[PDB]
């Protein structure tokens, strides 16, 4: 067992194609999701072909171990996948038909700038490394790409799964190494997140500007203090599910931003009681009566700003 | 080995049945469950027929790699089950009787609806796929599919397992694919969830609407913003024990309908003392006599309703 | 390889034994144990018979695949247990001695009624399934049940390690199958608990009571609530360390009743408040005086109750 | 391959060493600890000596499964250790030296009497089981027990890694079984719980003590309680690092003795408020004078005499 | 197969090449990251040799158990890799290529003494033993030495791949062992620990020092301690993300010292109304007015004092 030779000198193509079973634990944290599929791959070795009108049987079957099978790796899994062969049939010409069901983790960035209104792309990169007496090539055949209607991905959306049909060919190590790239659409169903965590979080917000209708300064203080003690605790609950970028987030922002309402407000409601206990109620009364205007209108343009910049 | 030939030009019959042993981790946020069963394979292959009489036993044993033995697998399955080949019987006319031990990881959607008076339907897909020389399709043994008295599944209620006798016979990547539907039918033990979470968010809930008897600003925004907090922490404990659906759950709607209570709640507080500072009493006292009586009936009333749309 | 032949038409009889090396990982949500010990099986196989005298050796070593070995397996487990084979040993007679070293993860439901004074039988069930040619059925070598005097499973007390020797036969799917039931007692040290739960979760419930002695519904609002939080805080963590029961349990209980406490105070810190903004301090100071004595003595008086239904 | 047999009547002697290579993951929690190490063992096989010089090769090498290699087992390991046979070599008067490396899950014990400032002694038992024609008994080649200089186990401090030079030989089921004790010394660094846990848990308890310092009821319920509940949170925190014990350790007992010292400043602050409202100062007044000092006295007698009492 | 014989008596050079292709899960508690790659190794073997010209073939490939191949290992591993030998090349003078790809869990301690602005170098250590008919020593082919362009590592920046060329060579229990220290130069993105971490636990303290500006012990002292606790959370919450170090880290140092912000503003909240009390408000004025430029002033000269020792 060994590559089989050109009949010129071409490359060996390997007909490729992913069937998708199961999608899963789509974990944002560690940027990793599981697959379970269908591989399937096609090529020509002629030292198998065979009559078909003498043969009287039109296909022939074979073990794994008794005849050559091209590595095929995938690049960003976790672990070698888990393969069972499913069934390799050999037709008259010698063209072989493989067929694999495998699971594996893959490895895949996520861009968090959107969160939780985000859409991403999971890649699975299947590769082949040529080897000493012949290039190996890969290709999709897209009659055999595709997933089954169940296929549901816990919180996401499955919009496509297709193969960028080019592979990308490079050098590696003093070797050819050809490599394709299969792309899962997914946008995720941001509906939840509304009423768990954005509108408790804006709740506690807008409790927190009701001191700007309070002359006691003991109560605002309880008021301010107690919501932004909320709000961390939505902070931190958000920041659990997410993992470090480099980059502010659609959420983050809006979090963020919040803490700085949070600290505006106390200077305010501090600022008020100062005034009041230095016996003069009309400054502070004019500084409260425009907070309740200016809090809720600054807060909805800078909330319309980051939209903005975010979508 | 390879499958045993049409005596017409018949598809072969695999028979099946699975028997549950075990059944564990229900886990609700991944939707899956751990299963551990006898799965039971039946077919006819006339090659290993034999006569009673020379031979002089009524049955006949083999090991796996003896004979040829259909490769059944489970749809929704994390990774590829673990099994224990337990016996192989041939009888004299070819009947060969298969059983193995297995355990699997399960994924298998839950309907988070009505949570946590829930009840799902949990599926085992059997699938087998179609060989060149022959096209295989399964079938039922209503005699071994069952469940041992023991088999419990902690905080859930087994109801029933049974098969969908008929298979959903399609095409997959040009072969024909024969799959059956085990169900495994469940309804969760809501019981506790009373005493932990129902009953706390409601006490939380009415310390709240002590405020309506008090005319002390500051006892009653803490008496609100306290409790809210408390509420905040049932909401984050209940959803980290769910998943994340595109649709409002029974509790969820509970949960998110009473931050609205708490929000009326802090404007009526504020209002009340507002109204107070301004001296005029007598609209706050009569606003706050109003509340008493509103927040419970209002509540009651929105419940109703949602038990009505959820039941 | 297969059974050996019966002398006359009698059931082959394995002889078991099972001696705990290792016991950890009680987990209580998941209802599972690990354990790691020596299975030991002996059994007559005729068909092993040698002369000391022809062959040299007083006893004849076998690897595994060179005899028949019955099918033992457990039935409560997850996963296929994990067995190193230590030693086979044949005497003349053919008698059969099997030692194998093996770990594995035990499902066996608990009793959480009197958490966390309870005790637990925990069982590991031995089965075997008879094959066509004859019947195994199970034993007990009580001489060859044990556990070393180091095993120790963290935070509980190990009473006993016994096995029923008398094993349940019954029909599974048209076979005999022999079941064995070992047993391992045990009982929660629940001294722990005392420091680290119950008296904090006591003290917060009594400085709650300091209300009573308190005009001040500012500073009993505070006491009450702030208190009624902590309290929630030891509800979470006890029933994070507990799995999801259909009965209430001992702890479960008290929890639950404290919060009726917690609801009535806070009434009685209404109340009390109410009365004296009414003008009327002295049904107020009886209803308070009466508190004072009432609380502590109905919290005495359903503690007792409780563990005389509970224990 | 089976046992070499005694020159006279001799047990067999196996030669062990152990050498660390890596140490990770002491979880305090399981208590257990992994491993990584070389382990080594040397024992006379006659059957395979040779001559020095007619041969001309000083030494000899053998594949695992082509000698007899005696069956050395860990007693308290999870599971089976992963090995990787490095090397075997036989001198001339037939003397073996196996060498392989192997990965284990080590149970062992923990004495949390004086966390965080404890020292423990980890184990790892080698255990050897004698065969029929002959005992095999273990012994410790000092040349060969150590452990690489980069060891490091985090939060750790290794002390030494040295074996009891004399086997425990006992008889179980039967046969005799030939057990060696090593020993992993460690201590634990504390350092990091001086500012984690330690002193913010002290800061917070003296803060409680301004209430001494205070004639506002309203104010000290809040020190007081806010405090409490803080400790509450380093106590939670705490006993999740930690196992659940049937002694109080040393940490545990300051933890829960400080729990004491929040309630009698309760009552103090309930007590001097009653006092002023019932128109006695002066009373009130000495009473939280004498407290300002008693309590921090008290506490600093207390913690001197648990100090004593666990160290 | 045993190892190929000196032509002089030169030791067996063993050139290594470690390509990445995956990194992942840099675990910051348990001090490990993932890794995926090529291993190269490349030796002579003269056993191997033949002549180009009579063979027709410029190359010759093996199957791993059909030639000598060194035993290289990994040092600082968890368990023994996980291998797939991808090619194996033996050119005419008899020099082999091998290729495997692995995967592997490394151990590798971190220094967090500035955290979250630090930088670290992992570690990945081959190593090889000699055997008893001669030495092997590893040499690095630069050639081969590299990482593809993808490889991300989750919150952190990867500066360089490279390795250290000189073996380091030494006896180990009576034999030669030659090990490699390939270096991974990464850098933490401390980017969003900022908005969520540092920024938030700063606003905080700010709030609390707006007691500065207030007259109102019961505001105060809820203000302070408030805050404090939201600060002992960020607290837990940071320390739940390292391990813990003998070593002060940098956000360890800011978190403590802002305790002893904390404790000093509560002295002063309390000296403030002490004195107020006591019917002298014009030294409480000056102390707190003292106190507004004070507490700024020493925070911000503290941090520049510890920037300085930690950078």
């Amino acid at each position: 067992v060994s590559p089989p030779p050109p009949i010129a000198d071409e490359p060996l193509t390997v007909n490729t194609g992913i069937y998708l079973i199961e999608c899963y634990s789509l974990d944002d944290k560690a940027e990793t999701f599981k697959v379970n599929a269908f591989l399937s791959l096609s090529w020509k070795d002629r030292r198998l072909a065979f009559d078909p009108v003498r043969s009287g049987v039109r296909v022939k079957t074979y073990e794994p171990e008794a005849i050559w099978i091209p590595e095929i790796r995938f690049v960003n899994v976790e672990n070698a996948r888990d393969a069972d062969v499913v069934d390799i049939s050999v037709s008259p010409d010698g063209t072989v038909q493989y067929l694999e069901r495998f699971s594996a983790r893959v490895l895949s960035p996520l861009d968090f700038r959107r969160y939780p209104f985000d859409s991403q792309t999971l890649h699975i990169y299947l590769i082949v490394r040529s080897v000493d007496t012949r290039n190996i090539v890969l290709a999709v055949d897209l009659e055999k790409v595709g997933k089954n209607d169940d296929v549901f991905l816990t919180g996401w959306d499955i919009e496509s799964f297709t193969a960028v049909v080019k592979p990308a060919n490079f050098a590696l190590e003093d070797r050819l190494e050809s490599k394709l790239d299969y792309q899962l659409r997914i946008s995720r169903q941001y509906f939840s997140y509304i009423p768990n965590i954005i509108l408790p979080m804006l709740f506690i917000l807008f409790i927190s500007w009701t001191a700007f209708w309070s002359t006691s300064y003991e109560a605002n203080v309880t008021l301010v203090v107690s919501t932004l003690i909320a709000h961390i605790f939505f902070n931190i609950l958000v920041e659990t599910n997410l993992p470090k970028t480099p980059y502010m987030t659609y959420t983050g922002a809006i979090i963020f931003m919040i803490y700085l309402f949070y600290f505006v407000a106390v200077i305010e409601v501090t600022v008020q009681h100062y005034l009041k206990v230095e016996s003069q109620p009309a400054r502070a009364a004019s500084i409260t009566r425009a907070s309740r205007i200016a809090f809720p209108v600054v807060f909805l343009l800078a909330n319309i700003i980051l939209a903005f910049l975010f979508f």
